[PDB]
Parts: structure tokens; sequence; C-alpha cells
């Protein structure tokens, strides 16, 4: 069985999904089907898959069953918790066909409910704000990358990351850099870290490249730009506010309280088919 | 004002296009609209767009206006094609859609006329055999990769090659070697290089992985292969002969005539769709 499946793609910042539609909870997508969609050259390609069906038609989903439950994949078949900027797509699907009736709303997730608001959207375009909770700084740590050692913060946001900023880079030094995948200390990080290299805070603003653990440099990492304007907002002496943070799949803006965070940034939805698997 | 444009998605080879419909040469496609459609991750990914158009219509065509010309655009907007793949899919393309009336035609390209066979087709996939053209054996070189110098067998198919087979080195073998951009004789190829390293003639196939000059390694090269068989028949002693090829991105069967040669592989229409593009 070959099968024909509706689907749409989109990206946010540039971390690409094939969003299929499954409101009555029809598709048995299975991890060998993932792997061929997301194969850029023999299938559509892209970062995961969001399926979208109602959280009642998920099996232990923790959520409120009346939501609709982002059902993320990644590309390499493995269920996937949450993704800071996917959630954004996922929102921007949601609102746009018209199944949520409301810019403010919840989402269902394997990491629990996530809180979204619409500031702006169309069919191709949108601008979304995301709860992404409290950063939990974890200690203080460094890495090494192609030779040379970066300190940076632990900041645990759901998954791990090390952000460094950068006394003295500048936003075209850290696009010359030479990424490598990093050494790090495995006793601080036994399950891996997401490392963020960062510039100092210059008019409300950073840039930042992000080596993902397992995955190596991505175009936007959502929960990793949240540590990096954290680790921003630290090396300035402050403990609150609003970070304008560039990565090289585009713009987002964080906010960092006390008490929680919000990422925003865009979505894009590109393309509307149907693809053949199988 | 904004574009919603009909599209479909396929391969040859697992060399992949975004095959667009304009029959009536009304989409005016600009590069930069093709490096943004082409884009993986901002758009919807692809080697390459095939526009499905007269060649009446297109500029600096002068082949039979009459024919379907494939109008070929690489992922960075350029007009040269190097691998020949795209042919393929092109016949499955105009063939499966009715817009032919023959398993035997031609097609316009900028390298100019080529003929096809479609040995099968249905909507989704397809067997074509495409003639390409007589290779220009150019001799005997090297390169060195990683440390290893090996022997292989100049061919300019449009493009030029170095089709390295190396005896003893097995299929196994051949993907767990690590690449690296060959260092080649300049003399020899002052502008560089496509390079094959191939296995040696077994039941009448070959495997081979091959390093596009200036891109890395890729899944499959229509033009590669046929050098590949050319090397692997000059390897065994043999001007002429029938060659599977194993590519990382699938199989097919070469053919080198005295006169010529053929290269027939599959194609793959997997997806229908539109997206929506700013009007250049």
């Amino acid at each position: 069985m070959n099968l024909t499946i509706p689907f749409a793609k989109g990206h946010a910042t540039e971390n690409d999904f094939i969003i299929i539609p499954d409101e009555d909870a029809r598709l048995d997508l299975t991890p060998e089907m993932v792997v061929t969609l997301c194969d850029r050259r023999a299938g559509i390609g892209a970062d995961g898959i969001l399926r979208v069906v109602k959280a009642a038609d998920v099996e232990g989903s923790t959520v409120d069953p009346s939501l609709w439950f982002m059902d993320y994949r990644n590309a390499d078949g493995s269920l996937a918790e949450m993704c800071g900027n996917g959630v954004r797509l996922f929102a921007h699907w949601l609102y746009s066909r018209g199944l949520v009736d409301n810019t403010s709303f919840d989402i269902g997730t394997r990491a629990g409910v996530r809180h979204v608001d619409i500031l702006q959207a169309d069919q191709h375009s949108a601008q979304v704000r995301v709860d992404m909770g409290i950063p939990d700084v974890t200690g203080l740590s460094t890495c090494d990358i192609n030779g040379q050692v970066f300190a940076g913060l632990g900041v645990d946001m759901g998954n791990p990351h090390l952000a460094c900023v950068v006394p003295g880079l500048s936003a075209s030094a850290l696009a010359d850099m030479e990424l490598r995948a990093p050494t790090f200390d495995q006793e601080f990080f036994p399950h891996g870290v997401n490392v963020e290299i960062v510039t100092e805070l210059e008019d409300d603003a950073v840039s930042m490249r992000v080596w993902e653990r397992g995955v190596g440099e991505t175009r936007s990492c959502g929960t990793g730009t949240v540590a990096a304007a954290c680790a921003a907002l630290a090396d300035a002496g402050l403990g609150e506010g609003t970070v304008k943070v560039c990565v090289p799949g585009g713009e987002v803006e964080v906010q960092i309280f006390d008490d929680g965070s919000t990422l925003t940034g865009p979505s894009a939805i590109i393309a509307l088919g149907e693809v053949q698997i199988h």
C-alpha cells in the first residue's frame, strides 16, 4: 500500500515541517512513513511532521481532550516532545484554517499544554507568541569548539542548553566562525546539550548560532533562543527584559520574566498538496 | 501581486525537481524565484526546476519550435544542466500527462534536442531511456582522494569526468569509503572535474559514488554513470557493452555503442500541489 496524503509545507524561522491534517484520527503514521516523507530528495523534506489531531485521540495525552494536539514526529521517526518553532507553525495552521475561534488558545503536546497568541496571521504568514516557561539556570560550565574554550550558562528550558555569550563577538565574526560539534562537560550534561554561541546584548539584540544535540547546526532552535536571551541578559546584569535574537533562519523576540518567558516569531505556510508514499 | 503556481515534485534517482506547468508560457520565472522555490527549508526544495513549455516560447531556443522544451533551471537559477537526470523526469511528466502521444519522442533542451523512449509509465513512476550522445573519451589520468591515488578514464559528456575504476574495491568497501574533494591533475583538468569512484564490472554491474564539481557528493549523476560505464568497460579491455550502474539514488542501465550511448533509469512523481510566490 502506497498511500496518498494531503499535506502542507511550512516553516518557523526555517525550521521546517510537513503538516498532515487528520482531524478524524484516521491515519496511522508510522516511523518508517515519517522518515520517507521527511527525506528531502526522495520525499517532501522536513525537520519533522506535525500531525493535526484532537488530544482525545492521542492515547496517554495528559491534557484537556477538547484541545488540538500537536502530534510531532522528528524526521528520524522518533516521537518528540515540543518544538519552540514548530508550535508557531501549528498555531498558525489552526487559526488560519478556522479550527480554533480565538487569537489566544491552548495546544496540547507531549510536554504538556502550550499557550499561544496569534499577533497577526493570514493563510501564508503569521506572527505568533508562545509561552516557553521559567528559564532555569542550572549553573556555569564551558565547552570547546574546534580548540577554543567558551564559558556559558547552563539553562534548562525543558531540554538542556549551554548558552555562551562571547565578549568581543561581532555578527560578522559569528557568521565567519567554523563550527564543529562541541566538547563539553558530560557530568554537567549527562544527556547531551544544545550549544548557543551568542553575541553580547547591543541595542536590545543579539545574534546566535546553535549546535543542536544529535543534529548539528540548525537554522533556528526556539528553546535555544530563550536560553541565549537569558544568557545575554545575565551578561548585561539584568534579570528580566526583551531581547531580539537573530538566528540564521530569521529573527525572533524573547521576553524573560522572573516567572516565565515568551518566544515571538514568524510562521510561514509555503505549499499545499498531496503526496504519495510507499 | 502574488501568484499561486500549480507544481509537482519528482526525482530521477533522487536528483529531485519541482515541475512547473506553463504550457501557454505565462509565467516569467526569474532566477530569484527559482532560488526561493528550491530552498529546501524556506521553500519546496529541489536540485532544480523543470518548467513545461513549448520551444517556440523559450528565448534563444532554435530547435524545432513545436517540441516541448525542458526549461531547466538549477537551484541557484542557472540555465546550464550537468547530469542529465532531469530529462527522464521531464519525459515521464509529458507522457503520463498526455502532452505527447507516443512512447518515443524528442524534447528540446538548452544542450540541443534529446531523444527519449518510455519503457513504462504511470502517473507516479516510470522507466525511461535517454539518448546520451557520443561519449568523448579523453584518456587516462589520476586523482587523489584523502591520500589515496586512483587511476581513471577521462570522459567529456558535455562536462568533464574522471571515472576511476578501482580493482579489488567491493560495493561495501565503496560505501564505507570516506570521500573528500578530489585533487587531480590541473594540467589535464584546468577548471576541475566530476569524479566517479567505481567498482569493477561484476555480473555486468558496477557501484559508483560521485563528487560533482563545486557540489560535493550527490545521489546520482546521469552523465557520470555513462562515464563510469565507459571506464568500467575500458578497465575490462572493452569499448562497447551494457552496464548496470548502482548509485546511492538507485540503479540505472547504460549502453555504450561504438557511435553513441543510452541511459535507462527510473523517474518518480511524488506530489502534486500549489505554491504561492511574489510575481517578478
